């Protein structure tokens, strides 16, 4: 149910010993990607969605509508982390996209058993998670590793600054409230992956994370965008 | 999203022509069904999934998760005509059979675009709702033709008979009134197979179809019953 | 306030020593009775007084009217059971008709404590509740024994299942969830009637047995159905 | 069912003709009376019953209890303004004594008719309610003509009074708002035998007067103090 | 925060050594007074600004509005206790005016600290502020010193009975319940002031003093009146 | 009592005949400095006070104690552009900060009128507005002129950015629903002060520019998260 793809204390085994989940350093590449998209963050705030989440009026048929829509998702973002996996020459990012890819099947087994999903090529997604999720495969697979951190780190953070930011908007006692409860709290894997993308971020181009940072951020708000239209 | 899998009139041509949807009449095999298993669906009422409608307090994950399982059943379903219509003992079941594919083929659309769901094969069906199905399939394909309209009549009439017990508790304001919206009414859907049925009666053992229908119900029961615990 | 008309422990004395309250078996007249009427027992839920039960929105008018007409009825009731009483001359019935008077005596001082009610003849009844209390009398006067038990049956079985049946609509915070709580919970006057019942089965035509229980139970819906028309 | 006792213009025939509702003017006895018991009209305000009815929570037993009550105390009512006319020192008294029992004989149709009683000898009374019933008896029968209008202005003027001054503490949509309706508005009976009493003033012996109003306004306290006592 | 102008235990010195704050006798001027301006009261709770706050409703505007005008009330009464302190012959009076004064230099913190307000001057009183304030003023540095504690009595006494009568009407929960609670309970500095003034009743014109009073208590009213009107 | 500032058309004459109130350009200042504090702005809408707007349940206390604050902070305000125009550099300016004062001048009439301030000698300002409010009169007094457009444009900005983002979490039956209405829509007056600052942009240095705006920008959130802290 807590939604997170951090790894967990057990996993960080061999080269991924030493790696914290601290708040990245403000002089961080993780802070300066985030700051630049803080505009988009907004505008997901000011969705339909979210919007019905703190109400607790959010139509059940646009919640469920995009809890399979993120299976897809997830199921094929675990698979993104296992070909960055494959495609990395460097052995420490190696091992962290093969434990992130642990991280997802093991949230992944919510969509198996509860939402009774069994893969991805058994659903049909909307246009806009394909999207997403074949821009997440494009990085994944052609570009250089350490950019597989920044286009999946929205995903990672995002949700847990948007329940962060509703808590208080969000009455205890509504029907959605387990939202904030599911993903709030501190964002851990978001800041672990923010502390192993520094580590590389001499070995990329800045405007490009940027870039990349900025399309997948534009995605999540084009997700949840879409997401309340049922027409 | 009106939940009906009746025959329309446009669909009424051919031996089907004179196939009528008014209510039964009083001695007919569907109110001896009917009457028959009414303890079961007053328990139907009983379960939590119900009552949590009225409210308008049904965890959204809930309603979502059997939404996904109901896929699951609806595309066996139009395959279980699909086989009733290739095992048909005449003609004019045969294309009863084809046009109740048909209509399941139409109300299917909202799993395949709302919910994203591509087929059967890409859900893990719940244990209740995997044996529901599995028994219809049964029925299709092994007993005759008759015993098809007997199996399937539960999801069609038990559903808005709720919607129409259910209206009068479920306030116009509430979260889950759309259901009531949705699946109440006049179930001319059963009716109409009702009364195809109807004209079989003499070439079926009442006995069987009592079992059969009976069997049914009591997994319509355990299925809703089953959908709240998300354990 | 706790609405029971059953024999206490210290009261079954005599031939009622070994009276039980433990529900009767399956194949007993009293579920026998019981299965045949649901259809009108799902229609006593369908009332708008019960809706406004559930609701907390049945007009407090509607509600006293109806209060004093019970009275009315129960206060005739336990002359029903004294009537019952002397016409017996089964030795173990007539123990347990006065014993029944005795206990409709007991909770009938609710009516002259709480409601103010003196007795029958200082009321007038509805067309309802006064032609459900002759037809009462006229078993009580003029059938055998036995039958006297079957037609008070559905007035003290219907109220518990109805407040059970609700228990899980009608909000622990609501105007009349005193309803739900002084009505509902094991229903052991009615099952220990039926104990008694089931031992005289067989010195009653069962058929006359199922139109009496369908006759009071009948009764108990236009009663219901009346009790909201204050036009 | 407007809670009134005015006689209405069609009866104010013969010695009656000329007989005015205007409010009465401010050096009346109407008002000296009014005026010195409104301390005892402030705390009825404080009872919980009408802190139940501005909140719509009154316990509907509580407002039933007492309206089989006021029940008892109108009817009685009526057998008072009988014995005031029998007793009538005047023509003109007689003819208001008896155009007052008409006026209480079709108001209490709401007695005899929504709550189903019958005469005053088939209820048991309260303490309160019967030592007030009591008290108008005595003064109907034991003391001079116009006494009776003192007795009875209470209950004509407090509850409209009441009414007017919970209008705007009870919402229109909540549960016993239809008790500021069916009371509130302009006092018109009361004003009506405030004119009338005013006729007769230098008849009365002013202290007395105030005595007796002021111990039938004690008992409306007393009784609304109990209604909730349900003990 | 609590609403009080009572002169504390350890202030009650020389000549203030004996003062009680148990209740007024019944024949004391301080009942004679408030009896005759109940109505004025009941005005007061008819109020839509007590209206509001019993309903959790009441403008926000409307309210900060009127503290600003009772922070200039509550500086200029603090004044005018200073000036009848100075004008007073009577040592004891002296004593009690100068022990008032700082009562309201203490209570006017709360205007000060928690409202950023700095004296009167730098207010616009609305008319009937004004009006009141300049009365008090009049009363102070005019008339005979009882006369002080004759005027000021309303705003000591009246808040606290409003607040005592509202409890009740005011839900627990709702936004403006604070208003109770600060200004309810005992109200030991006005029985305080109405054990002074009574020693002194002698030597003051007890119609001149119900004139002061029922002005003062007219005053109220006004300014509650108007206090909603932000037109 | 809308909340603007705006110089209205017909005070746009000689100099400011051309004055335009669209949007900036995407590559103005006024953009540049607004991007660069939104993680301030961000920060604004999580206070406690506009939780409490969009609940409903602000504690009047702390919107009339922030509102007497606002207050002063806008009877400063006006004295500054008044300052900001005897110091101005050229004849463009002194009339646009005359036309500002005056704009001033027409919204503080709120202030004098329902709130009932004279000025701001007669209140004491908190910390954090007493800070922000110094601050304002040293940019006018002792900087360059185009630097007041500067400082003063969060105060214009950030209110109808917040009340815009809060409509859709702000019930419109809600107790505080007016601060959306009176903040909300077209920022016309921030508009309109950013397309005068843009023709000064080569006049002035753009990182001092930066620093005074988020400076003013720290102070809005600073008195915001202080405005509730009634301790």
């Amino acid at each position: 149910r807590k939604r997170t793809f951090a790894i967990p204390a057990s996993r960080l085994t061999g080269r991924l010993t030493t790696l914290k989940s601290d708040v990245p350093a403000a002089d961080s590449l993780f802070w300066k990607l985030w700051n630049g998209s803080l505009d988009t963050a907004v505008q997901v705030l000011q969705t339909d969605y979210f919007k019905g989440i703190a109400a607790g009026t959010l139509d059940p048929n646009a919640y469920g509508s995009l809890m399979v829509q993120d299976g897809y998702y997830c199921f094929r973002g675990r698979d993104d982390y296992a070909t960055a996996a494959t495609c990395a020459q460097d052995e420490t990012l190696r091992e962290f996209f093969k434990a992130k890819a642990k991280s997802y099947d093991e949230y992944n087994e919510t969509y198996h058993q509860t939402w009774h999903l069994r893969e991805a090529s058994g659903l049909i997604p909307g246009t806009d998670i394909k999207d997403y999720a074949d821009y997440e495969a494009y990085v994944a697979g052609s570009l250089a590793s350490p950019y597989m951190c920044v286009v999946m780190l929205p995903c990672e953070y995002l949700w847990p600054w948007i329940a962060n930011f509703l808590d208080g908007y969000t009455p205890t006692n509504s029907l959605y409230r387990f939202w904030i409860e599911w993903n709030g709290g501190t964002p851990n894997g978001a800041y672990q992956m923010g502390n192993m993308l520094e580590q590389y971020r001499d070995k990329i181009d800045e405007d490009k994370a940027v870039e990349i940072f900025n399309t997948a951020m534009n995605y999540e708000l084009k997700v949840f965008t879409s997401s309340t239209i049922l027409t």
